[PDB]
């Protein structure tokens, strides 16, 4: 039973496969309280797992619901990619779509927010009329319409994994190496991809936040998943300061389109590039990493991401309407189109000098508390809160200059709020500088 | 907000005094989720809280919901007493009566079952129309009328350790000194007593087995009862057998009436005498503890606590003519006015030997599968489950000779079931001895 399950774990002691199917079957019946979950989740959190439970909780989500099947045509061109969460990290809005323009099937499974990270489903429902939630039956139409598609965990879709997800996220139950993985790599297996590139955050704003840490977890997902049956190769990315300049929700949709008609900034191009490169050669489409990046940017340029992007926000609830005006609009229009905040708060350099960078961690922290994210399981967000950076890293400014935009809908910035977010704009007084690339390294599977 | 607190706590911080009644606040009111709950009580359970952290909780607990009000001339009569909970321990049911029958005032608020230990409101439930849950204004008249009651906790008296009370049980949260620490404190000075005793056991079934560790239970209990102006004694007795030979629930009842007729097994007489007499003591109604585990002793025959049970068992919903009937009824009498197991198995000794022990945790956790214990939330449970020692420590038998009754309601033992409760009789080569008496020492205030 539940208690004693729970007490094994507790006391540092393993959990046998009968034991986890068990806990798993629990939680997706409902005869699982909640207190259960909270207690379980956190005796794994302290005391953690093995390789051989962690294949087994994995095994046991992805079960939990059912198994994606899609025309044998299909086989080869299945690919997806999943990241680990950051801040202003809106690479899969423009990944799936980018991919499913180079013939590229992507059945994208993904989630909403984590903790201080962001989730793209979330982002997903600034647009009137997304639902997140669709049957194996209509993502097979999705895939044959736009061949795009980004869902959620539901009834059909990993049950076990979505209520544990959102249990995990205000629980303090998010950074734990097997949940992650088993939550990241269930949600792959059901979707019978033929390549997989997970994005492992590191630095300030990531998961784990250590280094080291980010290692352990790429080469374990690379690792377990490999051991499950799935080609899967995992990229550590910088995580300290945000991807692009826009952080929240409706916000990060339009610097995604923005992306998606040529534009954007290059740290978010870069990585749209890099990872789908590297995911174009994973999968056997492109002969190298540069070819396969090539691609891509191409299709950012082609206005074919763009495009596809279109079909699926169609086929998955939008008006065909607001779709087009989204892809056709400008980003004036798209801004309007889409959850706007209450007020519009900037903040000031306090000097002159290099931005050096801005700390993620704090900025998201406080969008945080704003209403971009959950301090409870269910709770609605804000959408329309965010941020945008007004300055790059790698650029001299002065004082008096607006390097932040506070998108917010309550009162005006707190005083430890004020701070927090100062405390994240580094400056250095050096002459300006061409800010690194968030890439670092490619994970592979032994 | 939760998540962070949790995080602290996850960590190894310890909560403001702002933090745990802000969680407080929140398991009250409903902000916390039931996951949230589980989580933070795990991290509390696995990395603890200091002396100030489990003074602040008490505290907390105890101001979440009402003081109870007396009138000033009870203020010196208000005793109780406490247990931590063990297997057979049906001495609240004794001596909260007996001491009533010393005009003390009892309005002991106790509590169900936790983990693998029975609960005296569970007990009192099997009495057809036993309410448990009494408002301030019923306690006053309960006292007034039969000088005593037994009650738990509700919306109106500690409704915060009521919530963690029912989760810890069914969360492998229960053994945690600073929880039981605030869990028990919390009840009672609310209760606004002059003095308290709690009885902490050690053992194989006891929640803290380590007698050492009990100890520092116990010297907590006082020392931060103590500090929040409570005088509090504490005992530590022996649970590694069961206290009586009755183990369940409406079956714990009847043992504990045939107590309070001047008969039964010295195990529990022993104990409610003692403990009583450390009361009276404590709170000044007796020169000294002997003379008081003597005026107990005498109401379980002469001034009648027989007597204080009846009217409170009417005072708290239970029909009058069953309350007497319970009452001058004897045990055969007694059973038919109570529920009883569907079935009854007896097992047989597996050998001959003399009987050194009757293991009390193999037994609690049989009789908990079979519907004694709780495995979710409110789960009912089956009342008139338990089972009967038909044998004493410290006598010899030969194989054949039945040891074990157990009151089942659905299929018979399993053999998993059968092999952990023989294993719980542990035969030895030794001669026939006399059973040791439960208490073991007395920790003090001062
Ligand atoms: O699906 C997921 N994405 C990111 C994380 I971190 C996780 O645990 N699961
Ligand atoms: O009221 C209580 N009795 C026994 C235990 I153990 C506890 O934690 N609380």
């Amino acid at each position: 039973q539940l208690p004693e399950l729970i007490r094994m774990k507790r006391d540092g002691g393993r959990l046998s496969e009968a034991d986890i199917r068990g806990f798993v079957a629990a939680v997706v019946n409902g005869s699982a309280q909640g207190a259960q979950i909270g207690a379980m989740l956190m005796a794994i959190r302290l005391r953690g797992m093995d390789l051989e439970e962690t294949s087994v909780l994995t095994q046991a989500l992805a079960q939990s619901g059912q198994q994606l099947e899609w025309p044998e045509a299909w086989r080869q061109q299945l690919v997806d990619k999943h990241s680990t969460g950051g801040v202003g990290d809106k690479v899969s809005l423009v990944l799936a779509p980018a991919l499913a323009a180079c013939g590229c099937k992507v059945p994208m499974i993904s989630g909403r927010g984590l903790g201080h990270t962001g989730g793209t489903l979330d982002k997903l429902e600034s647009i009137p009329g997304f639902n997140v939630i669709q049957s194996p039956e209509q993502m097979q139409v999705l895939l044959d319409q736009a061949g795009c598609c980004i869902v959620g965990q539901s009834e059909q879709l990993v049950p076990a994994d979505g209520i544990l997800y959102a249990a995990r996220d205000v629980t303090a139950t998010v950074d734990s190496l097997p949940l992650i993985t088993a939550s990241i790599l269930s949600k792959k297996l059901v979707e019978g991809l033929s390549a997989l590139v997970v994005d492992v955050k590191f630095g300030g704003a990531a998961v784990f936040p250590n280094q080291e840490q980010a290692r352990e977890l790429a080469k374990t997902l690379v690792g377990v998943g490999a051991s499950l049956g799935l080609r899967v190769a995992a990229a550590l990315t910088a995580m300290d300061k945000p991807l692009g300049r826009c952080v929240g929700h409706a916000l990060e949709v339009e610097e995604a389109l923005l992306c998606m008609d040529g534009a954007g900034p290059p740290d978010l191009r870069d990585l749209v590039t890099t990872l789908g490169g590297a995911l174009l050669w994973l999968s056997g489409h492109a002969g190298t990493q540069a070819q396969g990046a090539a691609r891509v940017a191409a299709a950012l340029d082609d206005g074919s991401a763009l495009g596809r992007f279109e079909r699926m926000l169609a086929a998955q609830g939008v008006d065909p309407g607001l779709a087009r005006a989204l892809c056709s609009g400008s980003p004036a229009e798209r801004r309007q189109l889409l959850p706007r905040a209450r007020e519009q708060e900037e903040l000031l350099a306090p000097a002159d000098g290099t931005v050096e960078l801005v700390r993620a961690l704090p900025l998201a922290l406080v969008l945080h508390e704003l209403g971009a994210g959950r301090s409870r399981a269910g709770e609605p967000l804000r959408l329309g809160v965010g941020a945008e950076l007004l300055v790059d890293v790698g650029q001299r400014l002065r004082r008096g200059t607006p390097w932040l935009r506070v998108h917010r809908d309550g009162p005006a910035l707190s005083g430890p709020q004020s701070r927090a977010l100062q405390e994240a704009l580094v400056l250095s007084d050096r002459a300006p500088f061409a800010a690194p690339s968030p890439f670092a390294e490619l994970v592979l599977p032994p």
